């Protein structure tokens, strides 16, 4: 039961701005919603964590990870299981665009530490609000420029799962964009 | 270099004899780097969990976050120096305590821990062994844990040494010794 949805795109692309309309949204259809989040749904705490000075990319990954099998276990699996429509701000492809494409880290691995520390879990749906690297630690432009084009990649691979829009456009109408993808599910 | 650790349940006596047996290195004159886990890397994991109560698999992520940071920030530089690391604590802590403990999958610790590590293996291990009851869920963990570090280190037997921990500390140490003089001057 349940629906798992997720939100995806580069700092500053609107996916908090639209998880929560979205949220909303679904609130307002009389459907009970679980609005979360990543990093910080399962373990609060990761946020100091992660902002640790010149972290490797290993144990930076590894805290996400950490976060993710207490927020999958925790929040999303038991919210889905209530019948709730569970919509996270950022989940999985956050780490394989930021610490795989961005970072460098092998993605086999990413996907094998992932696989426990989600139990598989993926969501129904993915909206990517594509945003260019210039509008979004070492986060500067080539960062960017490699997660963004990461992001887009990992959208082609899994076409079905992934909704691509123009993170430019007017938030309304990225809002009836979604919601228009969601009709059918719900 | 020269990578060292020392293994055993909490009460063992594993930081009286990483003490002992940096001081015995230091009287040869050998350099000596005196680590452990958890908080080697990451302090704030440490104070964390402490407090703080999780699934297996975050509480294994957090320990391996932190050994990905006392490898690369603390453990190599030290080897490349060419000091002897010792670690109080390593890998085989989450083997034993997540693995056979809490039931966590070796194979899948040992994949996370692939690229944690750098592949880096102390070139001996010793494990101090006795019942969770001489140690100076319930008693059942802790047996699961014991029985855990067992299995490794038969597993394993050129790398562990396994030593009878209620001996008198300074029989253990000599046992050490003899154990290590064959890798040293
Ligand atoms: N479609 C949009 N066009 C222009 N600005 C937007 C749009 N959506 C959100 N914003 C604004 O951009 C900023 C970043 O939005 P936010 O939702 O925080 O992005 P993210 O959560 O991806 O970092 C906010 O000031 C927000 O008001
Ligand atoms: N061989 C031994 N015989 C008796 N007491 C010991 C011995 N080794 C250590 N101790 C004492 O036992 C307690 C636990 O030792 P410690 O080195 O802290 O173990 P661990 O680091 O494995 O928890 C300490 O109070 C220490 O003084
Ligand atoms: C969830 C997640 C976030 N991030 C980054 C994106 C942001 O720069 C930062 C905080 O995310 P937030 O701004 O969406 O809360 O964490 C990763 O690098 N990997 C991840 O897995
Ligand atoms: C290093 C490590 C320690 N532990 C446990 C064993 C001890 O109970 C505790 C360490 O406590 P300490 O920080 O007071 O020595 O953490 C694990 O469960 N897994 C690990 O990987
Ligand atoms: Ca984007
Ligand atoms: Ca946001
Ligand atoms: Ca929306
Ligand atoms: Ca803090
Ligand atoms: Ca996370
Ligand atoms: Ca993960
Ligand atoms: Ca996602
Ligand atoms: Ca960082
Ligand atoms: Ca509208
Ligand atoms: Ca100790
Ligand atoms: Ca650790
Ligand atoms: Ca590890
Ligand atoms: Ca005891
Ligand atoms: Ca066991
Ligand atoms: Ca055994
Ligand atoms: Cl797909
Ligand atoms: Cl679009
Ligand atoms: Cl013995």
């Amino acid at each position: 039961p349940g629906l798992f949805l997720t939100l995806e795109g580069l700092d500053g692309s609107g996916k908090t701005t639209q998880a929560r309309r979205l949220a909303a949204f679904l609130e307002a259809q009389g459907r009970p919603v679980l609005l979360t989040r990543e990093p910080g749904g399962g373990l609060p705490e990761v946020r100091s964590l992660l902002l640790t000075q010149e972290l490797s990319p290993e144990a930076e990954y590894l805290l996400f990870s950490a976060d993710r099998a207490e927020h999958v276990r925790k929040v999303i699996l038991p919210g889905l299981a209530a019948g709730k429509v569970v919509i996270s701000d950022r989940y999985l492809d956050s780490s394989l665009a930021y610490q795989g494409y961005g970072r460098g880290l092998p993605l086999p691995w990413l996907r094998e530490v992932a696989r426990e520390a989600t139990r598989g879990l993926k969501p129904r749906l993915t909206f990517l609000l594509d945003l260019p690297p210039e509008a979004a630690e070492g986060l500067g432009l080539e960062f960017f420029r490699r997660v963004r084009e990461g992001y887009l990649a990992l959208a082609r691979a899994e076409p079905g799962r992934f909704v691509v829009l123009d993170a430019t456009l007017p938030e309304e109408e990225i809002a009836r964009a979604i919601q228009a993808h969601l009709r059918p599910l719900l």
